[PDB]
């Protein structure tokens, strides 16, 4: 009955399938178009969901026909939205994506501005009874760190078997969301985060990361086709290889469906060997079709 | 009280403003981003709306939040839309478009498909007594050709104050379109459609295109910064230059502002010359500002 909280950021995903990267100053017609549910935590959110765990999406929304297609495709995951943050106002933001079938390129324009994120008064709100798992894409670090001090506090007074457990994602290399590192017991951190710190792979990333993180917390590096690595209290250096598809035609939320694998496999008592080599198996899945639903 | 109907294409353009063209395999946030209904002929009932003249538009819509959007934009510019043509299903077309602030480039990823057209049968059905103006953006040229067949058999009955006066716009270099040439008094012909039938500017499209036209028709053929040109039965070769902004930031939808304003402008009597000089002057004050309701 205990389900999987994503707090973070939901965007509306416009896709465009293009056979050739467009020319500038052109007009052309792509290959296809759809609308598709994005933002990292929304995306574990539909992993989750596809992988049969109950879960609930944290995040701010405000009012509007990009709401509205929200709300509803996550109503047809069952993903629980209870706890999004209705803004007064505002524009929700919305990535126009390019994706080329023919070289399996990534190209997203990123929305100008975003909404408030969730603040620590939202979150204090939450009964986190109903959770038996908690990730917090890093995103407003000085909010987050309150929300994360908050899950501390609510195990403290937990016996084991009802201690919620907890999973950061620090993404961005901005200074700010390094404050995370300490929190949680898994920290995902990008590739991009690590060559900012000065590692230019997963192993040296983990290796000059590990003393950032809590006691008996695993560090996660996932390195794009050169699979994920993970570094835990019982100082083994442990490696998945990325399971490629065939063809590499969409990789948009390749990394959230990793994330949420991992959580996913780690949420059902298996090692970090096996939620990692799981986590690349469903993400290299994934790389070879559009969207989330054919990873069944 | 007669309006102005335009038949042809509504679309919804997502619409990214940015400080460089994007890098294929990146993410960069945009300068803006923006909703905004599109089309060539829903583009000209925008301008058509903006210049004072009731109007009404024909085309196709299915339903969705696209739809939604459209329609409520449609009627915030007091645009009829009693005659467009509900389909029970499908993708109401979207573009998406990239707008390079710093060279004024337009780019626009055209959707892959699109709405069946109007059809003659759903044309037959409007009271053409309603309208003083029908411009027919060429799309679908063997129905849109028995549409402009039944607007000349109602204007035989009518005596000369109450005809139903015809434009055509001839933009894709299509030969099927150019079945159109000899139906309308004013026929917009794009700079596309004359290179691709061998002409290389606007003059020598005119001289070399004419014969195409209705006796008395009059010949219009625009050529972006350049300006635009005309040719009728006084055989009177026209010309006006193009009224650059200080900066050009929005170039889409110029063509469409060009074409209802010089609909509007002979509408109220005035001469080609006149209406030439007109449709540069708003179409060019268009392309120095965002979208079409600076325009005034
Ligand atoms: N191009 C690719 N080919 C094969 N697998 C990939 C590819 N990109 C990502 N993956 C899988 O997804 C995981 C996460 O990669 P990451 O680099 O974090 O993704 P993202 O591009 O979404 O940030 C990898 O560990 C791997 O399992
Ligand atoms: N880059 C530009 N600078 C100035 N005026 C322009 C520009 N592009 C178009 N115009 C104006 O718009 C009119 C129509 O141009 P057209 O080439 O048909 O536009 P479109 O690019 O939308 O097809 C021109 O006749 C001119 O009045
Ligand atoms: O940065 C936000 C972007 O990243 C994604 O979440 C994929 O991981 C997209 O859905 C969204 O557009
Ligand atoms: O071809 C259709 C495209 O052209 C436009 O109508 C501009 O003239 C855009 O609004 C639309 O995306």
């Amino acid at each position: 009955e205990k389900q999987i909280l994503c707090v973070g950021l939901v965007v509306l995903d416009i896709i465009n399938v293009v056979d050739k990267y467009p020319e500038e100053d052109t007009d052309r017609r792509c290959l296809s178009q759809r609308w598709q549910r994005g933002g990292n935590a929304s995306n574990s959110c539909t992993v989750l969901s596809l992988l049969g765990a109950r879960c609930a999406f944290m995040g701010s929304l405000a009012p509007g026909h990009v709401a509205d297609f929200l709300v509803a495709d996550f109503r047809q995951r069952g993903v629980d939205v209870s706890q999004v943050t209705w803004q007064s106002q505002g524009d929700t933001p919305c990535s126009c994506c390019i994706v080329n079938n023919s070289n399996g390129s990534r190209t997203i324009i990123l929305y100008d501005t975003n909404l408030p994120d969730v603040s620590a008064k939202d979150f204090e709100k939450v009964d986190l009874t109903r959770f038996k798992w908690i990730h917090i894409e890093g995103r407003n670090a000085s909010e987050q760190v309150k929300m994360l001090q908050r899950i501390e506090e609510h195990n403290a007074k937990q016996p084991l078997p009802q201690k919620v457990r907890v999973s950061v994602e620090i993404e961005k290399p901005r200074e700010e969301l390094f404050q995370l590192f300490s929190y949680g017991e898994v920290v995902f951190v990008s590739k991009d985060v690590a060559k900012h710190l000065g590692f230019q792979s997963a192993v040296e990333a983990l290796r000059g990361l590990y003393s950032r993180v809590k006691k008996g917390a695993t560090l996660v590096c996932a390195w794009a086709e050169e699979g994920a690595d993970a570094l835990g209290p019982d100082g083994q250096l442990l490696h998945s290889d990325a399971f490629p598809p065939p063809r590499v035609v969409d990789t948009l939320g390749a990394g959230d469906t990793f994330n949420a694998s991992v959580i996913f496999s780690l949420s059902k008592g298996n090692s970090m060997q096996e939620a990692l080599r799981f986590g690349c198996q469903v993400a290299g899945k994934k790389c070879g079709l559009q969207g989330f639903d054919g990873i069944v």
